[PDB]
């Protein structure tokens, strides 16, 4: 296989797994890896920066939400594309959050979309600044939304949190009438003893969940995220920022 | 006697030049503007935090561009428009509570001396939030007030409790410098540099395992970190932008 190449990246297009893959940039040998929301925890990812979706040996700039973009395409051609969105995207590696609210483009013709493999290079002024990750089918907006995974932008919000837990990071909707404690989401009123009761209760006992399990919860709805960090069922720390979440 | 505005009844008090809110809607109210560290009592404990406040009533979502009206010291009303963004915090009981706020601006001194700490900020003729503190943003030479409530749409809020007695002081991320943790240090040694330093703190992992939790706030004009650590470990970090109210 030889690499095909586009201004400042080497790469090749793999059709079975329908990805690309970069193998240099800026003419030396790189690794980008796009990640699930889930890493396989392997060692050698730990050298490398991590933004949510990616790790990768090469940094990836903060983008703005006006300047334009060009994907790079199955076919050799780009779109051209204005990231002027804001999706939160994140994953897991070795029991360590990475999230971050992202500026992400939108493609109205989804057989642009199509063409628009994992893994693809994002140029800025004909240099890469960052890679396809994950893709989301909005309804609501009829659209293929695409995060551009990199240095938190301006206005937005970005973290990470080490957590105890084996089971990974899973986030969950927020239901309608709940709200959040710890790891958990109720009603107001019991049934289950309800937020109030539970919320006073696990901060009275603050001393009985000292140094238990550290768990990550993500509650979501279309309008807010709420990521909160806790031992056995008392709230550490708790963060709150605009969805919607790429999930 | 008191005062009465709208569905407000409070008192001005000369000699500490602050309004104190005795009612809101027709029953007694506690609405206490704290600095960024709380005196620590249990009764605030019942009550809503906000940054820089305890209140017994609701602060609601504002944005930043509708307009408000904050009332002023000589009992006529200042016309502000919160448009701008900056960050506040206090510590309650091991507890910091920081949040992005909408923040208006008064570039007429002499207006802003006419408001007072815990001036009641109306909209539609409602209480909507208090006075609490002010900046002198020297840079675009006018007097910051941030509008304590629920976070904003398109702003960050948060709450992280921490061990130490010591509370919570902000400190000034230096030219040159980079956050692990605890600490800010240049990339070279000269002490470890914090890229040696961060990969020795996480190796070491579990040698700072349930030690004394510290939150940091590191700040220039652009970006605010906010570090939860245990020992030298950091557990948690959030990055958002400045400035930050201090
Ligand atoms: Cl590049
Ligand atoms: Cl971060
Ligand atoms: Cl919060």
């Amino acid at each position: 296989a030889k690499s095909l190449q586009r201004y400042n990246v080497e790469y090749t297009i793999d059709n079975d797994l329908n990805r690309i893959l970069i193998h240099k940039v800026d003419n030396r040998t790189v690794s980008i890896n796009v990640i699930g929301h889930q890493s396989n925890d392997s060692d050698t990812l730990d050298r490398l920066h991590h933004f949510p979706g990616v790790a990768t040996s090469v940094m990836f700039p903060r983008i703005d939400m006006t300047s334009a973009l060009f994907v790079l395409l199955k076919n050799g051609a780009m779109a051209r594309v204005v990231p002027e969105f804001v999706y939160t995207n994140y994953h897991v590696h070795k029991h360590r959050l990475v999230y971050s609210q992202l500026a992400t483009f939108a493609l109205e013709d989804r057989t642009v979309a199509d063409m628009v493999l994992i893994g693809a290079p994002i140029f800025r002024n004909k240099k890469l600044v960052s890679v396809v990750t994950h893709r989301h089918d909005d309804r609501d907006r009829d659209a293929v939304m695409f995060p551009v995974t990199g240095i938190r932008p301006r206005n937005l919000v970005s973290g990470q949190i080490q957590f105890d837990s084996n089971n990974g990071v899973t986030p969950e909707r927020l239901l309608t009438g709940r709200s959040v404690y710890g790891r958990r989401q109720m009603s107001y009123l019991p049934n289950s003893v309800g937020i109030k009761e539970f919320a006073l209760t696990s901060v009275a006992n603050r001393a009985t969940f000292r140094n238990l399990t550290r768990n990550v919860h993500i509650f979501y709805n279309d309008d807010e995220i709420v990521i909160t960090l806790s031992e056995g069922e008392f709230e550490i720390s708790r963060i709150r920022f605009d969805g919607p979440l790429l999930y």
